[PDB]
C-alpha cells in the first residue's frame, strides 16, 4: 500500500542485497508492528470491529510481504545461497518466502477470515448444563479445574465431551478450507504443502526420522508411566471404567487432553504421607497475586545475570482474566511487536503451581525477545522452534527442584531421601514424560492433513489411530466423522506448529545439564539449581543472542557439546524412577501397552443426568 514501505531499488550484487537487507529491516519493523498490535487488541478484546481491523492489517502485510518478496527473488535468486555473509543469504532466503502473500486478494482475505474466525469459535466455545439453562462453563476456567480436580466419573465425562463437541464440530469445515489454502500458498513457494515448509525449519534432511529414532528410546518410559497410573486409575474408579489392559479413558489424566498427569499427583503418588511436592496450596495460603507469580520468575531470571521484564512489558502485558467482561484469547502466549521496545505477555493467569511453571516458560520467551532484538528482523527467531520453547521451561526445572522450592517459600521443610527423591522424581515424571507421546502425535496428525493422507472424511479417524497408538487413551463416549476432536486442542484452531514442544522436552535437559556444569555443580542432574550462578546464565545468553543467524546444529553444539538432539540427558534426569516404576510394575504384574486396543468405556448409568 503505502509508497514509503514499497522496496526500492537495487544491485543484482551481494552489496547491493546488504543494502536490500538493511533498507527491508527499517520498513519491516513498521509493517510488522502494526500487524502485531493489531492482533494484541483482538486478543486482548474479542470484537467484531478488532477482527476486521486485523484481517485489515494482515492484508498490509501480505501486501508489505509481497512486495520485498517478489523484488528480493526478482534479482537475488540465481545467485543467493552463494552469497559469503551466511547472515545475509539466511535472510534473503527468508525473504523470498512470501508464504500467504503468494495468494490472490480474494484468496488471502479468505484466509485471514478463517484465521480470525476458528480463533474465535475456540475462544468462545461454551459448555451448557442440560436443564439448567442457567450459566455455561467455560474451557478456561470452569472446565479446567474440573479435569485438574474432580474425581467424578460422570462430571468429568460431561466436561469431556461437552468442549470436545462444542469446540471441534463447527471448526471443522473451517480448518479444511484453511488448509487448501495455506498449502496453495506454500506450494508457490517451492514446498510440496505447508508440513514441508514446517519442517524445513529445522534444516535436516533427516528430521523425520531423527525424530521417530528419538522416540522409541523414550517410549518405555512412557509406557512404564502409564500401565503405573492405569492402576492407580483402576484403584480409584474400579473395574468398569478401567481396564488394565486396555487404553486409559482421555478424561481421567487430570487435563482436557490428557497431555500432562501432574494434576493427578496426589492420586498416583508413590509415597504419600511426606510432606507434598505441590505448593499449589501454600501459594494460596500467602496470598499470591498474579503478579507475584511474574516477579518471582523474573527475579531467577535476573540472578542468572539475565536482563529483567522492561517497563513496557509491565505497563502493556495482560496478567489476568480481565474484568469489563471483555471476551479474551486465555491461552498463555509472548509477543514480539518487532520495535525493540514492546514485548509483552498475554495469560489470563490464576494461582496454580502448573500456571507458576507457565509463567517461567513464557518469560522465557521475552527474554529471548529481549536478548536478540539487536538483530536483523528476519532473525529474530530462535535458533529453531525448539530452542525458543525450551528457554523457560530450562530454568523451570531448576525452580521445580525441593531444594529451590524452600529457598523461595513454599517448601516448609527439607526432607533428604530416596521416597521424597522418588516422589519428586515421579510428579516431574507425570509433567514430562506424560507429555512426550502427545506432543510428538500432533504434527504426526497435521503433516498427513497438509499432505492428503489424511483428508477430512479420515481426520477423527486418523486423530484417535494416533492417540491410541501413542498415548494409549480411548475416548469416554463414542465418536464419529462428524467430529473434530484434533480442533479441540488450542493448537489446531490457532496454526501452530507442535512439533517443537516435542524437541523442546528433549533438548530443555540438555540445556539443564550443559548449564548444571558450568554453574559448577556435581551431584545429581535432577537435583541441579543453577539459582544465582552468573556463570551459568552467561553461557545460556549467549546461545539467546545467536536468534536465527547462526545454524541450530551449531549454536548447540558450542552450548552443549552435541551436533544434534540427544535423549541421553534426559534418561539420566529421571533415571532413579525410571528404574523404580520399571521396578514396581513388574512385581506388580502389570501389562506395559494395551493389547485390548478398540476397548472402551461404557456411559455412566443415566447419561448424561446425575451431579453433573
Ligand atoms: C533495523 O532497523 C531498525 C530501525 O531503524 C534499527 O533499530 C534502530 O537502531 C538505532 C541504533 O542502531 C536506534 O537509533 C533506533 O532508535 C532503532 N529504531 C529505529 C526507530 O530506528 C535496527 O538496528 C536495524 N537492524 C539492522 C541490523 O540494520
Ligand atoms: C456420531 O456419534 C454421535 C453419538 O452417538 C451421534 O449423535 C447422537 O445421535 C442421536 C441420534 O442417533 C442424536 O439424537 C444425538 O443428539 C446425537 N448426539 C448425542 C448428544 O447423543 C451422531 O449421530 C453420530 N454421527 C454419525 C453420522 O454417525
Ligand atoms: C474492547 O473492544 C472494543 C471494540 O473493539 C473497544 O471499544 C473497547 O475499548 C475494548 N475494551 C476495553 C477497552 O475495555
Ligand atoms: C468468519 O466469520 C465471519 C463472521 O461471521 C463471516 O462473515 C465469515 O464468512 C467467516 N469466514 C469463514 C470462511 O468461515
Ligand atoms: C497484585 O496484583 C495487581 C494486579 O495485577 C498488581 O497491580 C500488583 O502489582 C500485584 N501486587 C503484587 C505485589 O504482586
Ligand atoms: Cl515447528
Ligand atoms: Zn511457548
Amino acid at each position: 500500500l503505502d509508497p514509503g514501505l514499497q522496496p526500492g531499488n537495487f544491485s543484482a550484487d551481494e552489496a547491493g542485497a546488504q543494502l536490500f537487507a538493511q533498507s527491508y529491516n527499517s520498513s519491516a519493523e513498521q509493517v510488522l508492528f502494526q500487524s502485531v498490535a493489531a492482533s494484541w487488541a483482538h486478543d486482548t478484546n474479542i470484537t467484531a470491529e478488532n477482527a476486521r481491523r486485523q484481517e485489515e492489517a494482515a492484508l498490509l502485510s501480505q501486501e508489505f510481504a509481497e512486495a520485498w518478496g517478489q523484488k528480493a527473488k526478482e534479482l537475488y535468486e540465481p545467485i543467493w545461497q552463494n552469497f559469503t555473509d551466511p547472515q545475509l543469504r539466511r535472510i534473503i532466503g527468508a525473504v523470498r518466502t512470501l508464504g500467504s502473500a503468494n495468494l490472490p486478494l480474494a484468496k488471502r482475505q479468505q484466509y485471514n477470515a478463517l484465521l480470525s474466525n476458528m480463533s474465535r469459535i475456540y475462544s468462545t466455545a461454551k459448555v451448557c448444563l442440560p436443564n439448567k439453562t442457567a450459566t455455561c462453563w467455560s474451557l478456561d476456567p470452569d472446565l479446567t479445574n474440573i479435569l485438574a480436580s474432580s474425581r467424578s466419573y460422570a462430571m468429568l465425562l460431561f466436561a469431556w465431551e461437552g468442549w470436545h463437541n462444542a469446540a471441534g464440530i463447527p471448526l471443522k469445515p473451517l480448518y479444511e478450507d484453511f488448509t487448501a489454502l495455506s498449502n496453495e500458498a506454500y506450494k508457490q513457494d517451492g514446498f510440496t504443502d505447508t508440513g514441508a515448509y514446517w519442517r524445513s525449519w529445522y534444516n535436516s534432511p533427516t528430521f523425520e526420522d531423527d525424530l521417530e529414532h528419538l522416540y522409541q528410546q523414550l517410549e518405555p518410559l512412557y509406557l512404564n508411566l502409564h500401565a503405573f497410573v492405569r492402576r492407580a486409575l483402576h484403584r480409584r474408579y474400579g473395574d468398569r471404567y478401567i481396564n488394565l489392559r486396555g487404553p486409559i479413558p482421555a478424561h481421567l489424566l487430570g487435563d482436557m487432553w490428557a497431555q500432562s498427569w501432574e494434576n493427578i499427583y496426589d492420586m498416583v503418588v508413590p509415597f504419600p504421607d511426606k510432606p507434598n511436592l505441590d505448593v499449589t496450596s501454600t501459594m494460596l495460603q500467602q496470598g499470591w497475586n498474579a503478579t507475584h507469580m511474574f516477579r518471582v520468575a523474573e527475579e531467577f531470571f535476573t540472578s542468572l545475570e539475565l536482563s529483567p521484564m522492561p517497563p513496557e512489558f509491565w505497563e502493556g502485558s495482560m496478567l489476568e482474566k480481565p474484568a469489563d467482561g471483555r471476551e479474551v484469547v486465555c491461552h498463555a502466549s509472548a509477543w514480539d511487536f518487532y520495535n525493540r521496545k514492546d514485548f509483552r505477555i498475554k495469560q489470563c493467569t490464576r494461582v496454580t503451581m502448573d500456571q507458576l511453571s507457565t509463567v517461567h516458560h513464557e518469560m522465557g520467551h521475552i527474554q529471548y525477545y529481549l536478548q536478540y532484538k539487536d538483530l536483523p528482523v528476519s532473525l529474530r527467531r530462535g535458533a529453531n522452534p525448539g530452542f525458543h520453547e525450551a528457554i523457560g521451561d530450562v530454568l523451570a526445572l531448576s525452580v521445580s527442584t525441593p531444594e529451590h522450592l524452600h529457598k523461595i517459600g513454599l517448601l516448609d521443610r527439607v526432607t533428604n531421601d530416596t521416597e521424597s527423591d522418588i516422589n519428586y522424581l515421579l510428579k516431574m515424571a507425570l509433567e514430562k514424560i506424560a507429555f512426550l507421546p502427545f506432543g510428538y502425535l500432533v504434527d504426526q496428525w497435521r503433516w498427513g492433513v497438509f499432505s492428503g493422507r489424511t483428508p477430512p472424511s479420515r481426520y477423527n479417524f486418523d486423530w484417535w489411530y494416533l492417540r491410541t497408538k501413542y498415548q494409549g487413551i480411548c475416548p469416554p463416549v463414542t465418536r464419529n466423522e462428524t467430529h473434530f476432536d484434533a480442533g479441540a486442542k488450542f493448537h489446531v484452531p490457532n496454526v501452530t506448529p507442535y512439533i517443537r514442544y516435542f524437541v523442546s522436552f528433549v533438548l530443555q535437559f540438555q540445556f539443564h545439564e550443559a548449564l548444571c556444569k558450568e554453574a559448577g555443580y556435581e551431584g545429581p542432574l535432577h537435583q541441579c539449581d543453577i539459582y544465582r550462578s552468573t556463570k551459568a546464565g552467561a553461557k545460556l545468553r549467549k546461545v539467546l543472542q545467536a536468534g536465527s543467524s547462526r545454524p541450530w546444529q551449531e549454536v548447540l553444539k558450542d552450548m552443549v557439546g552435541l551436533d544434534a538432539l540427544d535423549a541421553q540427558p534426559l534418561l539420566k534426569y529421571f533415571q532413579p524412577v525410571t528404574q523404580w516404576l520399571q521396578e514396581q510394575n513388574q512385581q506388580n504384574g502389570e501389562v506395559l501397552g494395551w493389547p485390548e486396543y478398540q476397548w472402551h468405556p461404557p456411559l455412566p448409568d443415566n447419561y448424561p443426568e446425575g451431579i453433573d
